[PDB]
C-alpha cells in the first residue's frame, strides 16, 4: 500500500506524546475524507508545541495534497520558510536537478530511491519547489520524496537513542522510575476506561499514581522505586490482560 | 464478461484506500444504472486526493461512456490535459496508426492485444483522440485499449512493489506495525457494526486502538508492537470467524 | 433552444452580484413579453454600476430586438459609441465583410461559427452596424452574433482567473473568509425567508454575519476566520438543507 | 468574483474597530444597490477619525464607481488632494504612462499585475488622474488597481506588525488584558442579544467588565488579569458557543 | 489591533482609581462613536483632580483626532500649555527634526520605533507642534507617538513602584490594611448589585466596612486587621464567585 507507507514515514519522525496521537487521528480522517478543512489544520499545526520547523513543513507538504479537494489557496509561510534550509546556495540547482528528475517518475519507490541517493537537506528545498509548482510531480511521487527526507531524518535519531550515555546518578534515575509509572498509569485509566469493568485496573493504576505523589511529597530515597513499574503490571496483569488490551508490552 | 473485465483493470491502477472503496461503488453503480449524473462525478473526481492526472483521466473516459445517457457535453478539461502527455510530438501519427487501426474492429480482445504490442504512453494520446471524435470506435473496442492503457502501468508497479527494498530502521518497522494494526482495526469496527452481536469484537478491535494510541502516547520501545496485528485477529478468530466475514487473510 | 443559448451568453460576461440577479429578472421578463418598456430600461442600464461600456452595450442590442415592439426609436446613444470601439480604421470594411456575409444566413449556429472565425473587437462594430439599418439581418442571426461577441470575452475571462496569483498575506486572507462566510450568510437569509419555518436558519446565519462584525470590532487575529464559512453550513446543513435548497454548493 | 475581492482588497488597509464595522454596511448596500446617495457618503467619511487621507481617498474612488447612478458631480477634494501625493513631480509621467496602458485592458487581474510591478505610491496618481478623466477605463479595471494599490499598503503593515517589539512593562501587559477582554465582552453583549436567552452570557460577560472596572477602581496589581480573556470565554464556552455564534476564535 | 494598543498606553499612565475608570467609558465611546462632544469632554479633563498636566495633555491630543468630526476649533490652551514643558530652547528643532521624519511614515509600529530612539520630554514638544498643524501626520503616526510618549512614562513608574522602601511603623501598615479592605467592599458592593442575589456577598462585604468604622472608631490595636483582604474574600468565596466574577484576583 501506499497510505500505510507514508503514515510509516511521517509518526517516525515526530517526537513520543500526545501531540503524535492527534497527528495520528488528523492523517487517519484526512485519507478516508471525513468532513475536514485545509486552514483550520495548518493553524493548529503552526501554534504547535515541541515540532522541528522542518517537521511542520512535511506535515504541510502532507495535508496539503491528501486533502479531498485542489484548494490551491495561499501557500503557508510557515512551510516555504521551513523547507528552503535558511537559503543554502549550494543546493538551489540540486534539487532543480532532483525536481527535474521526479517529473518523469510514476511509481512510488522509483523516487524514493533516487531521493535516497541525494543529500539529506538539499530534498527539503525540492519540496519547498513542489511546493510553490505541483504541475507534474504525481502525489505519488511526492509521496516517495517525504518517505525519503523523512527516512534520513529517522535515521539521524537511531544513530543518536543508541549513541546515548546512560545516567550514573540516582537521582535522575529515581524520577525516570516515577515518570514512566506515573505516565504508564495515565494510559491504562484509559484504555480501561473504554472496558466494561473499568473498575479493578482503573485504582490499581490511580493507587500508583498516588504512591508516587508520595514519593515526591516526602522525599523518599532512590531505592524505593526500584520495580514500580513492572509491579504495576503484575498487579493488573489479570483484569487489564483479557479485560482490556494486553502487556508485557509497555515495558 | 465485460464489465467485470475493465472495473479489474481499474482498480488495479488506484492506490488503496478509502478512494478505491468509493470508486468501486460509482463505477459499480454506473454499470448498474442507478440515478447517476456526470458532471457531479466529473467534478468530485477533478477535487480529488492522490491520483495520477493521468488515473484521473481513464476514469473520466470510462465514466463518459458507461452512463445511461449520451450526453455529449463540454468534454471536461482535466481529462483533454491528462491524456495527450505533455505534447509529445513523437507519437501523434502513432496514435493516429492506432486510431486508425482501432476503428476496424468490434470485439474486446482483438483491441486489448494490438494495443498491448505498441508504448505505454502513446494509447493516451489515442484515448484522448477518442475522447473527440467517438465516431467509429465502439464502446468495447475503448475498454480494449483502456484495459491495455491500464495493464502497462499495473506491470509498472509490479516491477516497483517486488524491487522495493524493505526496512532495516526500528522506529519505522514500529510504526508500520502500529498502522496495520490501527488501520485493520478500525475496518474490524465496521465489519462487525453490520452484523448481529457488533459487540464482542467491535471491542477486541477498539482497545488495540486505544493500545497503539498509548504506545505513541507514551513513547514506548520498538520491541513492543512486535506481534500486534496477529495477535488482534487471534482475540477475534472466534466471534469475527464465523459472526462476521473470515480471517487469515488480512494479514 | 434559442433564448437558453442568448442568456447564457449574455449572463457570463456581466460580473457576479445584485447586478446579475437583477439583470436575469429583466431579461426573463423580456422573453416571456410581460408588460414592459424600452426606455425605461435603456435608462436604468445607463446609469449603472460596474460594467463595461461594451457590456452596456450588447445588452442594449440585445433588449432592442427582443421586447414585444418595433419602437424604432432613437437609437439611444450609450450603444452606438460603444460598439464602434473608438472608431479603429482598420476594420470598418471588416465589419462590412461580416455584416454582408451575415445578412446571407437563415439560422444560429451558422452565424455563431462564421463569427468567431473573426476578431474579438470587430464583431462590435457589426453590431452597431446592425444596430443602425437592422434590414436583412434576421434576430436569430444577430443573436448568433452577440453569442460568440460574449464568448470572445468569456473566454478572455477564462484565461484571467486562471492566471491569478493567489495571496499570501494573511490581513487579505482573512478579510476573503469574513466576506465569503457574511456574503454567503446574508444569501441563507433570504433562501429561508422564502420558506416555512425561517426561525432556525436565519438565526444561525445572522450571528455568523455578527461574529464577524465582532472580529472588525475588535482586531481579532487573522487565524480566527479559519473555517468560517464551512463551519457555518455545517450549523445548517440540517434546517436548510432539506427545508431550504441544498447546500455543499456554495463552497 | 470581483465584488468579494474589492471589499478584500480595502477593508484590509482599515484599521479595526467600529469604522470597519460600518464601513463594511455602507459598501455592503453599495454594491446590494440599496436606496443610497453619494454626498451624504463623502461628507460622512470626511469628517472620519482616524483614516489617512489616502485611505480616506481610495474608499471616495470606490464608492464613486460603484453606485447606482452616473451623477458625475463636483469631484470632492478630499480624494483628488489625496490620490497626487503631495505633488511629487518624478511621476507624472509615470502615472500616465500606467493611465495610457490601463486604458487597453478588460480584465480585472490583467490590470492588478501592471499595477503590482509598478511603484506603491505613484498608483494613486493614476486613481487620481481617473478621478477626473474616467472615459476609457472600464469599472473592472479601476478595481484592479484599487486591489493593487491597497496591497502594496496591506504588505506595508504585515512587514510591520510582524516587525513589532513586544513590550516588556507589566503595567502595559496588565491593560492590554484588561483591554481585550473589557472589549471581547462587549462584543459578546451584542453578539447575545440577538439571540433567545441572551441571559446567561450576557451576564457574564458583563461582570468581566464590572471587574475590570474595579482592578481599576483599586489599583489592583499587574498579576491579577492573567487569564482574564480565556477565562471569560471558558464561562461562556457552554451557552454562547451552540446558543450563540462560536468561540476559541476570539483568542 | 491599533485602537487595543492606544487606549493600553494612554490607561497605564493615568493614576488608579475612579477617574481611570471613567476616563477608559471615555476612550471607549470615543472609538465606538457614540453622540458625543469635544469640548464637553475637554472641560470635563480640565476640572480634573490628580493628572499630570502632560497626561492631561495627551488625552487631548488623543480625543482630539479621535473624535467622529473634523472640528478644528479653538486648539485648547492646557494641551498646548502642558505640551511645549515650559519651552525648552534645547529640542525646538529636535521635535522638528522629529515632525519632519513622523511626516514620512504610513504605519503605526515604524513611528513607534523612531520617536522611542529619542528624548523622553522632546516627545510632547512634536505633540504640541502636530497639535497646531496636523497636515501630513496621519493619525496612526500620531498613536504612534503618543504611544511612546507614554511608554517613556510607564517606565518611569515601573522604575519607581520597583524601586519603592516598605515601610517599618505598625499605625501605617494598619491603615493599609483597613484601605485595601475597606476599598476592595466598597467594589464588591457593586461587582455584586449587577447579579442576581446581590443579598449574601453585598452584606458580608458591607460588614468589612463596618468592621473597619469600628477599628477607626475604637482606636484599635494594630495587630487587628491582620489578615482582613484575605478573610474577606474567604468569605465571598462561595457567592461572588461562581454567582459573581472571580476572586484571587484581588489580593
Amino acid at each position: 500500500s501506499l497510505l500505510t507507507e507514508v503514515e510509516t514515514y511521517v509518526l517516525s519522525i515526530i517526537p513520543s506524546g500526545p501531540l503524535k496521537a492527534e497527528i495520528a487521528q488528523r492523517l487517519e480522517d484526512v485519507f478516508a475524507g471525513k468532513n475536514t478543512d485545509l486552514e483550520v489544520l495548518m493553524e493548529w499545526l503552526k501554534t504547535r508545541p515541541i515540532l522541528s520547523p522542518l517537521t511542520k513543513g512535511i506535515l504541510g507538504f502532507v495535508f496539503t495534497l491528501t486533502v479531498p479537494s485542489e484548494r490551491g489557496l495561499q501557500r503557508r509561510r510557515f512551510v516555504q520558510n521551513a523547507l528552503n534550509g535558511n537559503g543554502d546556495p549550494n543546493n538551489m540547482d540540486k534539487a532543480k536537478k532532483l525536481y527535474r528528475k521526479l517529473k518523469r517518475e510514476i511509481t512510488f519507490h522509483g523516487a524514493k530511491e533516487i531521493s535516497l541517493s541525494y543529500s539529506a537537506g538539499a530534498l527539503a528545498s525540492c519540496m519547498g519547489l513542489i511546493y510553490n509548482r505541483m504541475g507534474a510531480v504525481t502525489t505519488e511521487v511526492a509521496f516517495g520524496l517525504v518517505c525519503a527526507t523523512c527516512e534520513q531524518i529517522a535515521d539521524s535519531q537511531h544513530r543518536s537513542h543508541r549513541q546515548m550515555v546512560t545516567t550514573t546518578n540516582p537521582l535522575i534515575r529515581h524520577e525516570n522510575r516515577m515518570v514512566l509509572a506515573s505516565t504508564t498509569a495515565k494510559a491504562m485509566e484509559q484504555m480501561a476506561g473504554s472496558s466494561e469493568q473499568a473498575a479493578e485496573a482503573m485504582e490499581v493504576a490511580s493507587q500508583a499514581r498516588q504512591m508516587v505523589q508520595a514519593m515526591r511529597t516526602i522525599g523518599t530515597h532512590p531505592s524505593s522505586s526500584a520495580g514500580l513499574k513492572n509491579d504495576l503490571l503484575e498487579n493488573l496483569q489479570a483484569y487489564q490482560k483479557r479485560m482490556g488490551v494486553q502487556m508485557q508490552r509497555f515495558k
